[PDB]
């Protein structure tokens, strides 16, 4: 609402109350071809996100909890103080291309592009996913996996050769007999305009997801509500 930058001053403004979102896949997981959709509202704010998703094809293939990270840091919370480090919203309206490589242990991989940014006053996500190599009697094509979320911190550094930023971290998805699936997150983003963009400090975001199912849905649907906040500079 006040900054002395007026370049934080434009991306905050955009992100300033309640935005509504929408979420498109595409995905092909070992040739099971799906699509999702999903609509929900994101408050920077407070960092907060409200998402509920439909897979359109019926049935989806893969376990919803693989495909949380995938289905916007544009609505993390920065503290005033480290305003100067969002490189995702300083890219909009124009958006900014993410692109993953999520390396499951022991089993397949998925390869995402993604592009976020406004169509009018939603903030669109599109994304094509490939999955490949993975193993019939995995944990993931085998829907061995709880529907849940574990809270994560994720570290943020820029890359100056790109005019971007990039991250590896991995993600635990608790399995139903107790033990984990490792998932190796590999990261960039890079902006879709030509303009300048804030380019951060290294700094983490605190993650928290809570996962639920809406009792009047018949469509295979997820529902998620996500916290993120930014931290790490004094």
């Amino acid at each position: 609402h006040h900054h002395t930058d007026p370049m934080v001053s434009k991306g905050e403004e955009l992100f300033t109350g309640v935005v509504p979102i929408l979420v498109e896949l595409d995905g092909d997981v070992n040739g099971h071809k799906f699509s999702v959709s999903g609509e929900g509202e994101g408050d920077a704010t407070y960092g907060k996100l409200t998402l509920k998703f439909i897979c359109t094809t019926g049935k989806l293939p893969v376990p919803w909890p693989t495909l949380v990270t995938t289905l916007v840091l544009c609505f993390s919370r920065y503290p005033d103080h480290m305003k100067q480090h969002d490189f995702f919203k300083s890219a909009m309206p124009e958006g900014y291309v993410q692109e993953r490589t999520i390396f499951f242990k022991d089993d397949g991989n998925y390869k995402t592009r993604a592009e976020v940014k406004f169509e009018g006053d939603t903030l669109v996500n599109r994304i094509e996913l490939k999955g490949i190599d993975f193993k019939e009697d995995g944990n993931i094509l085998g829907h061995k996996l709880e529907y849940n979320y574990n809270s994560h911190n994720v570290y943020i550094m820029a890359d100056k050769q790109k005019n971007g930023i990039k991250s590896n971290f991995k993600i635990r998805h608790n399995i139903e007999d107790g033990s984990v699936q490792l998932a190796d997150h590999y990261q960039q983003n890079t902006p879709i305009g030509d303009g300048p963009v804030l380019l951060p400090d290294n700094h983490y975001l605190s993650t928290q997801s809570k996962l639920s199912k809406d009792p009047n849905e018949k469509r295979d649907h997820m529902v998620l509500l996500e916290f993120v906040t930014a931290a790490g500079i004094t």
